[PDB]
């Protein structure tokens, strides 16, 4: 199972990749990085990815540039070669990214 979870306020996707044996995870920006930029960190995970891409619950393929912010907002599904993953995200506001992973009454010079 393809699974994502908030740690320090941003999304962890954790990912059977084909070659290997353990689970790998992914953590994301959700307001900078994009579905781009995941397919692609999956593809230098693993070789033996030979397709990645994310649809929507309906079967629409996202755009490349679409924010992972907005992927995260509801369910998708990841195909990875031959195989299609149902994920299902914890749901948060989209406000809720611009404080992530922000440590409380301590700044940086």
């Amino acid at each position: 199972m393809v699974t994502v979870v908030y740690q320090n306020g941003l999304p962890v996707i954790s990912v059977r990749l084909p070659s290997r044996r353990e689970r790998c995870q992914f953590t994301l920006k959700p307001i900078s990085d994009s579905v781009g930029v995941f397919l692609r960190q999956l593809q230098e995970e693993d070789r033996g990815i030979d397709r990645v891409a994310i649809y929507s619950p309906d079967g629409v393929r996202v755009a490349a540039s679409t924010g992972i912010d907005l992927l995260l907002l509801d369910d998708f599904k990841l195909v990875i070669n031959d195989l299609t993953y149902h994920v299902r995200p914890p749901k948060r506001d989209l406000l809720s990214h611009e404080n992530a992973a922000t440590l409380n009454d301590v700044k940086t010079l």
